[PDB]
């Protein structure tokens, strides 16, 4: 574990992190994507081999010995927003099983459904809430990535907020 496990956010590219394995916003089929999928597939194309698995799951494959974990977070153009929830949270339940299981001190991670899977909803809150009730009961130090200047600020405040 880490010895005082934390939680950071950087606006930077998933692909060029600093942690010991990297969480993938997979979709369920393992094809590459586009966004942080893509950035992923460029990075670690070898653990793509039989990552596909079902909406609300977690798949781990190795690239040599790096931890690539594919989480598929649900496409909320296509559930319901009470269906489309319930599959958010079961998705980081099983990223913090996967980072348990790994013996892992540090996991680099993105706010799943936020982007071309948010059916156009601003979803900061609601996935990095699932991603706390997931992760404070392991003791990796979580480092959260992102793109968006507005964003990196309100992670930041929100991860504050509880310090
Ligand atoms: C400037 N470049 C090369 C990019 O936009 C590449 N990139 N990809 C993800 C990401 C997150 C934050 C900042 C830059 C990011
Ligand atoms: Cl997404
Ligand atoms: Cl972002």
């Amino acid at each position: 574990g880490a010895m005082a496990p934390s939680y950071r956010v950087k606006r930077m590219d998933i692909a060029k992190n600093d942690e010991e394995c990297v969480v993938n916003a997979a979709n369920p089929r393992g094809l590459p994507g586009d966004g942080v999928c893509k950035a992923v597939y460029k990075k670690w194309p070898e653990s793509f081999k039989n990552s596909a698995t079902p909406v609300g799951t977690a798949k781990t494959v190795m690239c040599g010995t790096y931890p690539v974990i594919h989480a598929v977070g649900p496409n909320f153009s296509n559930y319901t927003e009470s269906e489309g929830d319930r599959e958010l949270a079961a998705a980081y339940r099983e990223v913090a099983k996967e980072v348990t299981r790994l013996g892992v001190n540090s996991v680099a991670i993105p706010l799943l459904s936020t982007g071309v899977y948010s059916g156009g909803k601003d979803r900061l809150t609601q996935s990095l809430n699932h991603l706390f009730t997931a992760m404070d009961s392991t003791d990796a130090d979580v480092v959260i990535y992102c793109r968006d200047k507005e964003w990196e600020k309100k992670i930041s405040e929100a991860i504050q907020m509880r310090t």
